[PDB]
């Protein structure tokens, strides 16, 4: 028999408006597939009763807390419903910067030198000392929560404010060496990978504000760079366990060397977003990208 | 006016029967510290139905798959329930022996020497050039799933095969570890509280004290912490370390959902280092909020 499918979509996180438009290009992607679809807001309806109301698959368009950080997919593994995107492990950990930048370190995969820095030894060390541990990342500097307060630092006199900054939100911190850029990101499809977008953010960060942004399809970069790219995305993915789909960002240093920055695994979907633009470049209607991506679910 | 505390206990896994066990102490120990508490058998009630029975906080014990493993996890934080033990995080990533072992890597803490390999690699490769892949391991080597099923011991390069074929009956990930000469040691953590340790040995006989010296015993405790710390685990678990012949460490594995019964590791150290069964189940549900 016909499988009846959950568009999970808004919910309650900061990203519900982008998400209740992914879900509303998804939905209509998935009817024109053929695909016995229904909507459903979470907000207004728990997921906890998903199987209950009869539904067979989940097609996960919730983005933020509750939808990409291992949460949701457990509900769903407690249903024991198949559903889109990565599994729980993989969701959850692609949320902990710095859990996921030591897995692709062990791995040998590369990233931005960086130290990581916990509350105790930022109470039990002097500035000056936070300065010497950092000295050998050289200027300027990027401070983020391992899981909002963000800062680039260009003189060590700035870095205490930032690390102030950084422990109101986490008790995890990472200090990076600044990356010149630019910035790509690398969509994955199953097991293929399609062609990645160059992202140039209004500002320093592309952060949750600039997601005047402007993106290119193709990147730009040479056949070669692009392979390797390619390669290297695929690695990082793998390395933290993800499926059936998602993206992954990278960024380049003044050398020309790529280095991982995070992988996304609830992507947005809506018209204008990363993923459906490079479904697009690699030969896909929107329609058929979100059928490929329900096909992998199980 | 007091919380209601679900005691989580017995379900569907393989481990259900210690589960049950674990749960009836787990449950007389909170009502005799004053918590009112009540048995809850997920085998016949629905763990999605906690908030709408009533309960303002569960204590998980639970053990193996929809127990430990981050799936309960996740439906307890879309309840919004508090629970004890470690987050969605930590108790899927403990269950992942891979990625649990790249983590400590790539923070410099001690793992055994081994080789990773896929299903991939595995069909693109004959034995000899797989034996050739683990030649620098040594002899023997443990075989074994990344999520003891289908686990081997390896004591000739001609055994391997096999093994390799009965692990990847169950995963597509598999781990090829040297073998280590022991003694095994477990290490309960309670909150920010390391207890004394216990060396288990392969009828099983179990020691605590363990036997080692004051010092060895404060750096196994400043080990075990940071092995814990490094996967985001938190409220309490048990890490699993071993010795090699000349006293080294090495991690093993973390254990989110740790058994709670009358003979089992955390209650045995919990009482050398003073505690009632009582007073560490209280103190596991009070690091939960
Ligand atoms: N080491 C770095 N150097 C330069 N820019 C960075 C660095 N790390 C992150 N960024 C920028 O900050 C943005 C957001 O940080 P990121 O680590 O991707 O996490 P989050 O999604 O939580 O903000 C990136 O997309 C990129 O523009
Ligand atoms: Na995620
Ligand atoms: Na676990």
């Amino acid at each position: 028999m016909a499988e009846k499918v959950a568009v999970l979509l808004g919910g309650t996180s900061a990203e519900r408006e982008v998400s209740l438009l992914s879900g509303q290009a998804v939905l209509a992607g998935l009817k024109e597939a053929g695909i016995d679809a229904y909507g459903v807001d979470t907000k207004d309806f728990p997921v906890t009763q998903l199987k209950e109301q009869g539904f067979d698959k989940v097609f996960i368009a919730l983005h933020g807390r509750g939808g990409e950080d291992g949460t949701l997919q457990g509900v769903l593994e407690f249903l024991q419903l198949p559903y889109t995107g990565s599994g729980v492990m993989a969701s959850a950990l692609t949320m902990d910067k710095l859990r996921t930048k030591l897995v692709w370190q062990a791995l040998g995969l590369p990233i931005s030198p960086y130290v990581a820095l916990n509350r105790q030894q930022f109470e039990t060390l002097s500035p000056e000392e936070l300065v010497a541990c950092v000295a050998k990342l050289g200027l300027p500097l990027i401070v983020k929560p391992s899981h909002v307060g963000m800062s680039k630092v260009d003189h060590a006199s700035e870095l205490q404010k930032a690390l102030v900054e950084a422990f109101q939100h986490d008790s995890d911190v990472l200090i990076e060496k600044w990356l010149s850029g630019p910035e790509f990101t690398v969509a994955i499809l199953g097991d293929e990978v399609l062609p990645s977008i160059r992202i140039q953010p209004p500002g320093v960060f592309y952060d949750y504000d600039a997601k005047k942004t402007q993106y290119f399809c193709p990147s730009g970069l040479s056949d070669e760079s692009e392979q390797q790219l390619a390669a290297l995305a695929l690695q990082a993915y793998h390395a933290l366990d993800c499926s059936g789909w998602g993206r992954v960002d990278v960024m380049q240093d003044r050398d020309g060397h790529f280095y991982l920055l995070e992988v996304n695994t609830s992507p947005g979907m809506t018209s204008h977003s990363l993923v459906p633009m490079a479904a697009r470049q690699y030969g896909l209607s929107f329609s058929q990208l979100v059928a490929r991506i329900l096909m992998l679910a199980d």
